[PDB]
């Protein structure tokens, strides 16, 4: 027993990050098979930001203008081609850790772990939900751009993150392995903030699930609800609507618990009015929205 | 920016994990150049698990009774002996996985990483701190034991945790990878129950050096305290009592804000009497005690 936020183990992405530098700029590159993948910023200086043609900028850079390290080895870049906001550096040499892999798009509400890298070099690793206004709370400093988000489905990595910069909020944003960004975010030195957040609703009640199968159960009440009723509360309080479709996913749980998803709507009901009384629910005195109802499942059994 | 539970990255630590198999008992090794590490409790059966006399267990064994795989690969053990509750099994291959490592018992209040692993295959990776009274808030379910503690402090792998057991109240007790056991623990299942759990003061303070730093002040107060009125607050709250060792180490993180360590201990002991009035610090509605101050010093600025 017990309930902790968990990463998935980070070995088989730490195989791939490389350092890739273009005149001043070093950030980290993801190197699968014969091509490493980085932000497409990397070839803008300080002045290029303010407005950058990556086009023209780039067309005019050639493959000996990228120095990739993988450790103490300097790879060859025999290609660079652009898509969307990602560069792709073809090399001489096929990363012989390269694993089972695909690049993925999440939704909002998903999670994934991020490996924290700098100069190439894993640093940390922490798991994030893509947030419903596609930001993440990350943990980055100068020099993480490039560093990787990831789940692990048995032996298969699928990547669905690539950081690509801080908000002035201290959230972040990036893009899928294909370049295009989560959120309405650009790659350039502008003026741009995150939408105003909402809370995930199917993610607080995959917690509560989670605080039950741990002995929590003070919350708990004899009564239910609907959707249309519990709906009018969530709309209130800045909490995502929630669908026949989450209640389904819950299933699982609601089953191992015998609180049904509307029994528990009554309990978060009660918590977003009354609030917590004093009391904590799984060591927060928040209603944590960053536990998908797989991540309960996953950890609990 | 951004402030997160930061897990080191664990693939040095997936690459030395191991089934350990005896009898019908399966759990996780650890296995170091020609070296297996697991909790000596493998060896016991139904009725060994009140008071089991290891010495006697063990003598009864020969290495064909341990049956060790590192993946689809079956080590062969060539000899096998106790060191206090771990048992050390020799093989006729050094892991060729192993990285520079160390052995290090840790006091309370430290913090590492935890790779939680089943069957010998790693699941997921999370911080933990050794808690005043030597246990540690895990997530660990049946088969979860010879899971490791661990830090990656400049490429070296300091081992300092290896799971042995859950308490009845829910939380974790093991030993240091010599096999001895952190607080008043025993490898027996006779009644055992943790002391009293105390905050970790000097990581609380830490933390709030941690939301100065990314820029949250609203805590702060124009008052200073003694290290003596301080304690006497302190410890009304079921807080530990803070030293001048304590005091030393925020030295730097007192410089790098501007704050002197006993006003920031003034500004612990009004929250402690206020609350946070629906406020949030680095995204926590509570005091956070488990990070360190090389923690923060290593996230932050
Ligand atoms: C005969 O009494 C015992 C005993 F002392 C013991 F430690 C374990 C068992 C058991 O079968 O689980 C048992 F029956
Ligand atoms: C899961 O196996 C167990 C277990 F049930 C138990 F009560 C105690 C120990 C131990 O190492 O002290 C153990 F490994
Ligand atoms: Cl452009
Ligand atoms: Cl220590
Ligand atoms: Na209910």
């Amino acid at each position: 027993s017990g309930f902790r936020k968990m990463a998935f183990p980070s070995g088989k992405v730490e195989g791939c990050m490389v350092q890739v530098t273009c005149g001043t700029t070093t950030l980290n590159g993801l190197w699968l098979d014969d091509v490493v993948y980085c932000p497409r910023h990397v070839i803008c200086t300080s002045e290029d930001m303010l407005n950058p043609n990556y086009e023209d900028l780039l067309i005019r850079k050639s493959n000996h203008n990228f120095l990739v390290q993988a450790g103490n080895v300097q790879l060859r870049v025999i290609g660079h081609s652009m898509q969307n906001c990602v560069l792709k550096l073809k090399v001489d040499t096929a990363n012989p850790k390269t694993p089972k892999y695909k690049f993925v798009r999440i939704q909002p509400g998903q999670t994934f772990s991020v490996l924290a890298c700098y100069n190439g070099s894993p640093s940390g690793v922490y798991q994030c939900a893509m947030r419903p206004n596609f930001t993440i709370k990350g943990s980055f400093l100068n020099g993480s751009c490039g560093s990787v988000g990831f789940n692990i489905d048995y032996d298969c990595v699928s990547f669905c993150y690539m950081h690509h910069m801080e908000l002035p909020t201290g959230v972040h944003a990036g893009t899928d392995l294909e370049g295009n960004f989560y959120g309405p975010f650009v790659d350039r030195q502008t003026a741009q903030a995150a939408g105003t957040d909402t809370t995930i609703t199917v993610n607080v009640l995959a917690w509560l699930y989670a605080a039950v199968i741990n002995g929590d159960r003070w919350f708990l009440n004899r009564f239910t609800t609907t959707l249309n009723d519990f709906n009018l509360v969530a709309m209130k309080y800045n909490y995502e609507p929630l669908t026949q479709d989450h209640v389904d996913i819950l299933g699982p749980l609601s089953a191992q618990t015998g609180i049904a998803v509307l029994d528990m709507c009554a309990s978060l009901k009660e918590l977003l009015q009354n609030g917590m009384n004093g009391r904590t629910i799984l060591g927060s005195a928040l209603l944590e929205d960053e536990f998908t109802p797989f991540d309960v499942v996953r950890q609990c059994s």
